[PDB]
């Protein structure tokens, strides 16, 4: 049962903007729950004003909060100020798209494959809750630590009813370059169209944050996919890794891998990481980990109106 803890704005202090974009505005803050002594670092999201959209996101997140999952962003509550704001635990390393672009020189094969495992685990949990995310992308994965990522942004997410296998969309803006062909052509979304987006997300990580189909207009994408063209092989990917991406982008949705299968295959690759990704100076790379004594030192348009 979806519940919402309303947190008083007086319980938040030191609110400062972190960034803005198509997602709206996100701030960081310190939440001091009433009758408690602990100051909790939080992230706070609003849209650029409308209140229906942000409450729909709150409902979806609350609906999948029990039992929850380590690789899925949890809603702490909402706040009612001049606008409605969503509250979550601050992810101090930011989004995974920025992280891979900024730390390319220290991202080894073990990190990339573990992120693939973790996103597939979070997505498998969401599929088990009948949730179709509809906006899986590297920009919507957050970094709690370099070793632990979480799926975020439930702005397009839809819950499927007991007797429903797909969601049919109306004319809202959607991320064409992350979408399955059937979603671009017929506005149909399923757990298997989220698998297509998962393949694009994996390609974004393996290219250290390249823009997919860069310089190609979104209106040409369905014709390119119908001709059999796909995103290119990233140079660090051995053939078995690229073949996972190509299976995610199959025309037949039911033939694409399942999230449960992707957890197993990427977990196998993470057991011998240098066999599956070839990265120069891989064994000499290191990213901060909570087990490191000095870990505390580290803590100091994509969306368019559909044409078909
Ligand atoms: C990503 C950049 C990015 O996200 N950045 C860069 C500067 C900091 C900021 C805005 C952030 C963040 C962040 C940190 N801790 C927790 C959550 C968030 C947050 N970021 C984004 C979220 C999202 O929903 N959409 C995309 C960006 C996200 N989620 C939040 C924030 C507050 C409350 C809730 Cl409940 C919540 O999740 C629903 C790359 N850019 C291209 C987007
Ligand atoms: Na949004
Ligand atoms: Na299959």
């Amino acid at each position: 049962q979806a519940l919402l803890r309303i947190l008083k704005e007086t319980e938040f202090k030191k609110i400062k903007v972190l960034g803005s974009g198509a997602f709206g505005t996100v701030y960081k803050g310190l939440w001091i729950p009433e009758g408690e002594k602990v100051k909790i670092p939080v992230a706070i999201k609003e849209l650029r004003e409308a209140n229906k959209e942000i409450l729909d996101e709150a409902y979806v997140m609350a609906s999948v909060d029990n039992p929850g999952n380590p690789h899925v962003c949890r809603l702490l509550g909402i706040c009612l100020t001049s606008t409605v704001q969503l509250i979550t635990q601050l992810m101090p390393f930011g989004c995974l798209l920025d992280y891979v672009r900024e730390h390319k020189d220290n991202i080894g094969s073990q990190y990339l494959l573990n992120w693939c495992v973790q996103i597939a685990k979070g997505m498998n949990y969401l599929e088990d809750r009948r949730l179709v995310h509809r906006d899986l992308a590297a920009r919507n994965v957050l970094v709690k630590t370099p070793q632990h990522v979480k799926i975020t942004d439930f702005g397009l997410a839809k819950l499927l009813g007991a007797e429903e296998k797909e969601y049919h969309a109306e004319g809202g803006k959607v991320p064409i370059k992350w979408m399955a062909l059937e979603s671009i052509l017929h506005r149909i979304y399923t757990h298997q169209s989220d698998v297509w987006s998962y393949g694009v997300t994996v390609w974004e990580l393996m290219t250290f944050g390249s823009k997919p189909y860069d310089g190609i207009p979104a209106s040409e994408i369905s014709s390119i996919l119908e001709k059999g063209e796909r995103l290119p092989q990233p140079p660090i990917c051995t053939i078995d890794v690229y073949m996972i991406m190509r299976k995610c982008w199959m025309i037949d949705a039911d033939s694409r891998p399942k999230f449960r299968e992707l957890i197993i295959e990427f977990s196998k690759m993470a057991r011998d990481p240098q066999r599956y990704l070839v990265i120069q100076g891989d064994e000499r790379m290191h990213l901060p980990s909570p087990t490191d004594s000095n870990f505390y030192r580290a803590l100091m348009d994509e969306y368019l109106i559909p044409q078909q």
